[PDB]
C-alpha cells in the first residue's frame, strides 16, 4: 500500500538526542506497520528530508547500501553519544524546582538515564539515583525502603499531589 | 482500509481534562468507525505522539498489554482525576458574568458537573445548583418551578436573548 | 469510498451566521457527493470537532437519532435565527463608502436579505430596496426602471467602473 | 478515482488577475489529468470555496447549468477584464530599476502583455515595445536587430549577467 | 497509483542553488518510485507550481516538449550556473569561526565544491582544499598525512568533539 508516499514527521538537522530518536523511532514504526521491504524502502528515504539535511544526503549517497546501515549513518552523524560523565554531572546539575508536576521530572530523567550504556544499572540503584533530588513537599510524608518499585513512586506521588 | 496512517488529531502532553478526554474520544471513534482489530491497534500508536509524550511512550512501551490497559494508562498518567471538594468549590467561585450567552455558560457548567461520580445526581438536584449563579437579565422573566428539564433553560433563555 | 476520514473543514463554535452556514453546506454536500448512507455518516460526527465544540458534543449525544435532527439541532444551537426588525434596522444603518467595489457590496447585502422568511419579498421590491443606498458615483448614470432585474444592476455597474 | 475531495489549492476573492488565473488554470488542469466527467465535476465546486465567495455562491447557484458557463461566471464575476489604454499607460510607467534580475522583468512583462486582445501584435513588435526601458547595464552591450526572437534577449542577458 | 495528485514539496522562484537543486532531485526522485511514465508525467507540472512561478509556465508552455527538456529549462532559467572564479573566491573568504560544529561545516563546504565541473578534481586535493580553513581547536591534534580520507577527518573530528 505506498512506499512512503507523504507524512508529516520530517527530519531537518536540529542537532539533539530527542528528535533525532523520536524521528527514527516513528519511520521504524512505520515501516513494520504498513509492511515495506528493505529494498524498496532505500529509494524513498529523500522524500522525508527538507532542510540542510538534503543537501548533507546528496554527498553521503554513495555510502549507504542496506537499511540498517543508513540507519546506523543517521545516528552516527547527528546523535553525538555523549559520554558517561557529563551525563553524570547533568543530573546532578538541576534540581526539582517549586510547583512543578512529578511526571514531568520523572519522565525527563529516565529519558536522561536510558543513555548511559545498557546493563550497568538495576532498578534499584536507580530510583536511589533518583530519590536524592525531589522537594520537601513530598519527601516529608514517603520515606525510603517502603517504595520497591519505580511504579510505586509515582503511585504516592499522585496521592500528595491531590491532597495538597 | 489502512491502519493509523496519518491525521490531524494527535497528543503532545497539556495536562488538562478537556483535551485529553477529547484526543481519546476521537481516537476510539475512529477505531470504531474505520473498523480496525485490538491487536494492529497498538502497533500504530507512536504515530501519534510528537512531543514529550513520545519521549514518555519510549519508558512505559513494556507495561502496556492491551489496548483498555493502555487507553486506562494514558488516563491515568495524565488526567489527575481531581477529587470531589475542589470541583463543589469550583463551581461556586465565577458567577455569569455580565454580556456572555448562555450556552457558552451551559455547556462550560455540564462540562465540570460532569467530572463527578456517576449515579451521585438527578436532573433536578442538578438544575437546581446551576440555577443560584446566573444573571439578573434572566432571572427577572423565568422562575423556578415552571423549567422541569434541562432543555427548557435554554429554550426559555433564546427567547428573551432574541428580545433584549 | 470511506466515511469521513480527514478533512481541511471543521467548526470551533464562532457564533456567526456565515461560517455555520458554510460549515453545514460543506458537510451536506460532501455526504451527497461522496455517496454516504444516514446510518453510516452519524458515527462519524465527532471527527469534524476540535474546539469547545466537542465539549458540547460530549453533553448532547443522547439527544440526536437521525441525520436531519443533528443537523437542525447544530442549527438551533448556534445560529440564534435573528428576528425581521433587527435585520430592516441593519439594511439601513450602513451606505456604501466611497472607492468600494460594486460587488462586494451586492453579495454582503443579498446574504443579508437572505435571513428573512421565505416568500415575503419579489424581485422587485428587492432591488427597490437596495437602490436606495449607493453612492453618487453609480447613481449619477443609470436611473430607475431601466434595470429590471438583479443581474443587470452588476452588468452595467462593472461597466461604469471601468470606464471611471 | 474521487471526484474533487480536497486539495491545497483553494479560492477566496482577492480582486486580481494572478491569482484567479492561477486558480482556474489549475483547477482545469486537474480535471484534465484525474479524468473527471462534466456532469459529476459541478457538484463538487463549493468544496473549494472558504471565505466570501462561498456567500457568493449561495445565491447565484441558479444560475450555473454547464461546466463552462460557471468557469466563465467565475472570470467574469471576479477578472475585472481592463481595458487597452490603461495596460498601454501601465507598461511605460515603472522602468527596470537597478540591481534586479532579467527573468523576472522579463515573466513580469509577459504576463502584462497577455491580457491585450489575441492576434494584435506580433514577435518583432512584441521586443520592441519591451527593449526600451532596460537598464543602461545590459543596453551598453547588446544592439537592436541583432536579437530576433524573444529567447535569445534572454540567452544574451543571462551571459552579461554571470560577467558583472 | 495517481500521477501527481498533491503533495507537500513546491517550488516558488527562490532563486537559489539549493532550494532548486533540492525540489528537482525531490521531483525526480518521486517519479522514479511511484512508477510514473513520462507522457503522463508533463501533463501534471502546473500542480507543482504557486507562486509568480505559474505566471512563468503560462508564457513558455510551448517549448517544452519531453520531460528532460522541461526539467533542464527549469534548471536554466532559474539555477545560474556560477563561474569557477566566484567559486574559488568564495570558499576562502569564510573561515570557520568559533563553536561551530564540524559537521555542518564539512557539508556545506562539500555543496560549495560540488559546483565545480566534474573530472578537475581528486580526492586528495579536495582535501587539502579544506585543510587550510579550519580552527586551532583541531589543528592541534591531527596533523596532514595522516588523514587520507575524507571519512577519517569527521571521524577523528568528532573525538576531538566529546573530549572538549
Amino acid at each position: 500500500k505506498g512506499s512512503f508516499s507523504n507524512c508529516t514527521v520530517r527530519f531537518s538537522g536540529q542537532r539533539d538526542h530527542d528528535a533525532v530518536d523520536e524521528f527514527i523511532n516513528a519511520v521504524e514504526t512505520y515501516k513494520e506497520v504498513e509492511g515495506i521491504s528493505d529494498k524498496d524502502a532505500l529509494k524513498g528515504l529523500p522524500l522525508l528530508f527538507k532542510s540542510i539535511a538534503v543537501v548533507w544526503w546528496k554527498g553521503v549517497r554513495r555510502d549507504a547500501k542496506t537499511w540498517s546501515d543508513a540507519l546506523q549513518l543517521l545516528r552516527d552523524h547527528f546523535s553525538p553519544t555523549k559520554p558517561s560523565y557529563q551525563i553524570y554531572m547533568e543530573i546532578f546539575e538541576t534540581k526539582q524546582s517549586y510547583d512543578e508536576v512529578i511526571d514531568s521530572f520523572i519522565c525527563k530523567q529516565r529519558a536522561l538515564l536510558a543513555k548511559l550504556p545498557e546493563g550497568r544499572h538495576d532498578e534499584e540503584t536507580e530510583l536511589d539515583f533518583i530519590y536524592g533530588l525531589m522537594q520537601p513537599k513530598y519527601r516529608e510524608s514517603i520515606p525510603r525502603h517502603e517504595v520497591k518499585t519505580f511504579r510505586e513512586l509515582l503511585d504516592r506521588g499522585r496521592t500528595v499531589e491531590r491532597t495538597r
